[PDB]
């Protein structure tokens, strides 16, 4: 109704993330182009997640269904600065500023334009994607383009249990439920300019994960690092499934363990990011998985490739991230590669295309 799929919705097997730049310059012909890519997407998405055919497309998915395909298109600040339209930058827009430890690949980060297509198949993922940067070809042109899964709903005791992460935790235990006003909350904007109202920000982070250094701890201290048990999720304050525990039950930041110690460590991951050290603001993670293989010194390069939405990632992802590089135990395993904010605009009108309001 008033959203964007793909936020809401259960994340899907498959994830192509493509990074888009406008190739015209000046910001007349730039606002020009912005308009023209963001109208013909409209259509195209709307007539590819119907499962309907689309003019101009490759039989690469003939023969398959529509294998729950959304996709999501967001705006880079660097388009509305492009394009003249910083009069329109709402303040949640913000950059994200540099902060500690990062080692983003400017290749891989920024861009004018998003697309998230997500579906539970690879081909039809793929194939979609590839569609939108067909039609946008004369306008734009891919940045980066980012390929992650997650567990598949086939192969899954249930389809709705929290994803496994590649350091085999539970990812995603304290993200807001969908339709909850908790989540209405934490992901819709509700204030400000009229054109982002009912959108959402949303952060991407390339996140590497140093596997092997990973492995080389036992379960123990791997559970430390986040402050909740790699086996079932509980948090390390509370009791673990089976004596009581249950993985609702929130952290409790001055419990002590059984040997006296402080049972959530002062620099756990969970201690760092929750609500309750940030004037209770809570964020929408919906990341994937990624496995780009070998890197170019030939060296492993799998990760998590983190997507977070926000009313505002000035007091989400970036009060959150700005704690984390500060202390996060988490920090020896992992290295930001990436980083991207895009305004994700509300579900267009019928007849309308997305941001048209940006063009008044
Ligand atoms: C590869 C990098 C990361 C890994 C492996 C990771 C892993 C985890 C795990 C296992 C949990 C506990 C279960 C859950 O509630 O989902 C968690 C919670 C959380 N993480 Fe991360 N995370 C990563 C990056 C980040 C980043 C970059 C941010 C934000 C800047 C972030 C923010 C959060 C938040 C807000 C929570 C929930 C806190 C709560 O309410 O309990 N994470 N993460």
């Amino acid at each position: 109704g008033r959203h964007q799929p793909g936020i809401a919705d259960r994340p899907p097997a498959q994830l192509v993330f493509t990074a888009y730049d406008l190739t015209t310059s000046g910001p007349a012909a730039v606002r020009t182009s912005l308009a023209a890519v963001l109208r013909t997407w409209t259509a195209a998405a709307a007539v590819l997640m119907r499962g309907e055919p689309l003019d101009g497309a490759e039989r690469d998915t003939q023969g398959l269904g529509p294998a729950g395909l959304t996709i999501t298109i967001g705006l880079g600040a660097s388009a509305l600065r492009r394009a003249g339209l910083d009069a329109q930058i709402p303040a949640e827009f913000a950059d994200i500023p540099a902060m500690p430890g990062d080692q983003l690949d400017l290749a891989r980060s920024g861009g004018d334009l998003g697309v998230q297509v997500c579906a539970e198949d690879p081909m039809v993922a793929v194939s979609a994607s590839r569609q939108m940067r067909r039609l946008a070809a004369q306008d734009a042109r891919p940045r980066w383009i980012q390929r992650g899964f997650l567990r598949s709903a086939a192969a899954a005791f249930n389809p709705g249990s929290t994803p496994r992460n590649l350091m085999g935790q539970i990812d995603g235990t304290d993200n807001p439920g969908p339709g909850t006003p908790r989540f209405d909350r934490a992901v819709w904007v509700s204030s400000g300019p009229e054109w982002m109202r009912d959108g959402s920000y949303l952060v991407c982070r390339r996140i590497r994960m140093l596997l092997d250094a990973w492995a080389r701890l036992d379960e123990t201290a791997q559970s430390a690092v986040i402050g909740r048990r790699k086996s079932d999720g509980t948090a390390l304050s509370a009791p673990p499934v089976g004596q009581g525990g249950a993985e609702t039950i929130q952290p409790d930041f001055t419990a002590r363990a059984a040997d006296g110690s402080l049972a959530i460590a002062g620099n756990a991951h969970v201690r760092l990011s929750h609500p309750s050290f940030h004037g209770g603001i809570a964020m929408l993670r919906r990341g994937y998985s990624y496995d780009d293989g070998l890197d170019s010194a030939g060296e492993p390069d799998a990760g998590l490739f983190f997507a977070a939405y926000q009313a505002d990632p000035r007091t989400a992802f970036v009060a959150v991230q700005r704690t984390l590089a500060a202390g996060d135990a988490l920090n020896t395993f992992i290295r930001h590669t990436s980083s991207a904010l895009f305004a994700v605009p509300p579900a267009a009108p019928a007849g309308g295309f997305l941001a048209q309001g940006l063009f008044g």
